[PDB]
């Protein structure tokens, strides 16, 4: 018997050149929004993060993949929407730092405490705070952590690791850069070792590389981290076939999927933007990445599999899904990569909403940790940074610009950005909120203490 | 019947360095939102437009003027929020043009038809369509049109003029650039002449210059447009004292306030951003413009006066208020200018919300026509365009970047941006919508046609 509505179609409803033809609405929305509002408990939460997916990125991806008056059946379909702030803190002064990195922002929603750029799961005093995943597990809920990034990267790592620098992937980086955290120094360990201790029911991503490192101390000293996971009873999987053979995931047999050495394959290929690229180079049509095939699960497939396995828990589950970006160095300023990454997340969102609509007790939240610096500019633009012309689904040219930095490691900005939600307690993302409110929203929705 | 709530305080609630200290919420919002929803008639609408005020521009201005965890008591206080799209059309092909100007966007919300960049109140076939203001007047509602721009500029002009180019300020430019529209060539006339025909009850802004031109045909041939307004029964005012003297405004004595030759004075002064300006030049503290004083009404003052005069109409009123930017040219890339303009709008929004909350039947909408290209970047950023360090209310440095254009005429981007609303029918701004939906929202809320 009918659940809360997901937005079915907010594409332009007609001929965009005619009066009323670009409308996305067909009538009054007051009843629809009423029907979207419930304060019943959330049994499950699915949190989907698009790396750099601020409003500009969503718009550009829509323009390219769906056309300007098109509609992302995942990303655009959430009925309750707001804007949230994600400033970090200066470690020394405690004053706002207007432009966060991925680590401080993931720390904020996962713990409810602001922190300094580069911190995971700790505050500006380097004190550990519990994460929403740890708390969900302690309350008897199943837990999932899914990303197309290496699993040691900030977004997934923040759910399961407490370290003073996001660089602390394995034992060697930790001994050097976070000596207070190093296992041999009485610390909780590297990000990978702490992930293994956290023992979520389902962990799926890239990052096999670090598992080749050996532990410096503890029960599994001298064993590779892969050997340690094996010894501690994880089901290790490495491709789509081995993932699909998994029939259950729980504390006795926790699932750890390592699908790439570093990050998983980008969906779409295209050239790096160049100086006056929209003027001096032909318009670009993105191409499918050959590395992307049925042997490597997609974000949407990993999401579906996680939902399948976690939904067996009768108490409920918490799942985080990250559509990560490979957006630095040779890979910075790549519209095709960045748009394809958003399309990937859209598919995963559709899987999440399809489940949530049927199940009826699931809160789905879709946002970004911080926004990419890409801008949509006029077709004839002469811009001082990097630009590219693209052939969109509309059969028109869109130009994207990257003008925030002359170096190719600063890819994000301080702008507040869209947060959207569906299901019980979704009212809590509407209007202006802070990224730290997201922690408290999730905590309260699941009834965690 | 209590009042539908306005958000009283969504500043960070505590010590931003402590767990929960950066939360903007104190508890669950489901009840507040259920209390925010009504589809009863709107007696009045107040639409506030911030020129270029996308999410980035709101964040930058909040950061500077209120601190990162601060709160705009007007702009941030509307409980129902979404994101809307404002692409224009290529005139020849009818395909989307991903980056609109102020004319095509204003046409979109004022008529509900998409159009080409530079068009006012006409579609891609140069056919006139009625505006929300014209419709409100035809239904017996009082009408107001307030802007800190020249009143001939695109945003206020779109409510009252139908011309093939926004350049068509007066007879001279119209005869040259829009000959089909020129009065002596058989058209409805220049923007200014059509403004005089439209006869809103209250029109307040800049743009006295064009009123010195003389008409080329018609009953008032050879008279200046100022003399024409006098002959047609307008009350003309030119400063704060004359505006204060006004006791009523209606169809017998419509009010026309012309408070500057061109645009009204900018609130705050500061230097233009420069190449590597955050590195090479001191952090900037904005200063008050001497030209802003009690003899020139502020945006908030013009808003309050318009509300007082328009609210006498028992049937209801439609009022548009624009916080205009200047922006081009010598004036492009000016953080202090653009932030001060946003602070100006926030004050006007507070006046609109204070009225709306007490009146109970007033829909207040706050958005932008399109977003400025400014970006908030890391303090040590080396950017290829124009940059500036600013000393914020937090006692920390924020860097703004302008990296979209090597010229000083393109100042806006294609990103979807925040739309927020309060009062009856405010549900219709939540989720993804189009700028043309806003026309239909206003039309339906007021029961027009
Ligand atoms: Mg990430
Ligand atoms: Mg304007």
């Amino acid at each position: 018997t009918p659940e809360m509505p997901v937005l079915e179609n907010r594409a332009a409803q007609g001929d965009i050149t005619a009066p009323g033809g670009a409308r996305r609405l067909t009538g009054d929305q007051t009843a629809a929004l009423r029907d979207s509002l419930s304060d019943k408990p959330a049994k499950n939460i699915i949190l989907l993060i698009g790396d750099g997916m601020g409003d500009s990125e969503i718009t550009a991806a829509r323009n390219y993949a769906e056309g300007a008056g098109g509609f992302f059946k995942g990303i655009d379909a959430l009925p309750l929407t707001g804007q949230y702030t994600h400033y970090a803190l200066n470690k020394k002064t405690g004053k706002p730092d207007y432009v966060t990195d991925s680590a401080a922002s993931a720390t904020a929603w996962s713990t409810g405490v602001k922190t300094y750029n580069g911190a995971l799961g700790v505050d500006i005093h380097e004190k550990d705070h519990p994460t929403i995943l740890e708390m969900a597990k302690a309350a008897g809920l199943a837990t999932g952590n899914v990303s197309t990034a290496e699993l040691q990267d900030a977004t997934p790592a923040a759910l399961v690791a407490h370290v003073t620098s996001r660089k602390c992937y394995g034992p060697s980086a930790t001994s050097e850069k976070c000596p207070g955290n190093a296992l041999e120094k009485g610390g909780k360990g590297s990000i990978t070792e702490q992930l293994l201790n956290a023992r979520a029911d389902v962990t799926l991503g890239g990052g096999a590389k670090t598992f080749a490192e050996t532990a410096t101390a503890g029960e599994w000293q001298g064993k590779t981290l892969r050997e340690q996971a094996q010894a501690r009873g994880y089901q290790l999987v490495s491709d789509a076939a081995s993932l699909n053979s998994v029939t259950e995931a729980n504390q006795q047999k926790p699932l750890l999927g390592l699908f790439a050495d570093g990050n998983m394959p980008v969906r779409w290929l295209g050239p790096k933007a160049t100086y006056h690229g929209n003027i001096d180079k032909p318009a670009v049509t993105c191409t499918p990445n050959p590395q992307r095939n049925d042997s490597v699960p997609t974000l949407a497939q990993m999401t579906d599999k996680a939902i399948e396995l976690l939904s067996k828990n009768e108490k409920g589950f918490f799942l985080q899904v990250e559509g990560a970006s490979i957006d630095k160095q040779d890979h910075a300023a790549n519209p095709c990569g960045q748009i394809g990454e958003t399309v990937d997340l859209d598919e995963a969102v559709q899987r999440a909403l399809e489940f949530a609509k049927k199940e009826g007790n699931t809160l789905v939240i879709v946002t970004a940790d911080h926004a990419h610096a890409s801008q949509i500019v006029a077709p004839d633009t002469k811009a001082p940074g990097l630009t590219q012309a693209l052939n969109t689904k509309d059969g028109a040219v869109m130009v994207m610009s990257y003008g925030n930095s002359e170096e190719d490691s600063q890819e994000h900005t301080g702008s507040q950005l869209r947060i959207a939600a569906y299901g019980p307690h979704a009212a809590n993302v509407v209007g202006l909120t802070d990224q730290t409110d997201l922690f408290y929203t999730m905590k309260a929705a699941l009834g965690l203490k």
